[PDB]
DNA sequence: TGAAGAGAAACCAGAGTATACCAGTTACTTCTGTAACTCAATTTTCGGGTCCTAGTACACTGATGG
């Protein structure tokens, strides 16, 4: 929506790099979850034709610009006249932008999405007139659901590297087949592994 | 009065002789690099598409059988 502060897409936009979970569970694979990378890493950045709309809602948020902005203020890049914001004084009301021109949605450290504005247009009476969801989806793509390696049966929740087990280097279990496959009888990691719990893409995304 | 050689008119291979190639080398040039601006021609390379054949997921259908 325009005149919709930024932040206010920046909150909807449904990356699954906002759901990974981090460490290696290989030991113990019942440990407390630590916190998804969507409280962790706070930052993100959206990049409008030359000025960064930096997220610094947060105090866990931090400047995601200053790498580019920096690395751009060294040895010329082609790049040039870099500016920044603060996206929470910003609503795209107030964006001078191109149409159909690819900008930058930075998040979760480099998990970067090219937004395209694809046109603009005052609002009909025949499309959803709130506001309580209007940063709303039209499309989305139906990724595929990576399955357990070793029964085609149900998604994988784990993924196992340098598994002495697997036949793949990168192997996906769902959690029957990772509890069969790596565990003796009380949670003693059988052989050598590293074992990552896994967010499917396909289904929270 | 034959005998042991004397003379005579044929072939026959071979040793110089005659060619017959077959290399053996002296000058006498171009062609490098670097520099530069010019312009057009040509190549290279380079990131990304592009089309195509072949599986793949996935929700649904359509029986099927106990
Ligand atoms: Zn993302
Ligand atoms: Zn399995």
């Amino acid at each position: 929506l325009g005149s919709q502060k930024l932040t206010q897409l920046r909150d909807s936009i449904r990356c699954v790099s906002d759901l990974q979970i981090g460490g290696e569970f290989s030991n113990t694979p019942d440990q407390a979850p630590e916190h998804i990378s969507k409280d962790l890493y706070k930052s993100a950045f959206f990049y409008f034709e030359g000025t960064f709309y930096n997220d610094k809602r947060y105090p866990e948020c931090r400047d995601l610009s200053r790498t580019i902005i920096e690395w751009s203020e060294s040895h010329d890049r082609g790049y040039g006249k870099f500016q920044t914001a603060r996206m929470e004084d910003f609503t795209f009301n107030d964006l001078c932008i191109k149409l159909g021109f690819p900008y930058l949605y930075c998040h979760q450290g480099d998990c970067e999405h090219v937004i395209v504005i694809t046109d603009i247009r005052l609002v009909h009476h025949d499309d959803c007139l709130d506001r309580t969801l209007y940063p709303l989806l039209i499309k989305k793509h139906w990724l595929w659901t990576r399955k357990c390696f070793v029964c085609k049966m149900y998604t994988a929740r784990w993924v196992t590297n340098n598994d002495s087990f697997a036949p793949e280097d990168p192997c996906f279990f769902c959690d029957v087949c990772f509890r069969m496959l790596h565990y003796d009888s009380e949670g003693n990691k059988l052989g050598e592994f590293l074992a990552y719990p896994y967010v499917d893409p396909g289904t929270f995304n």
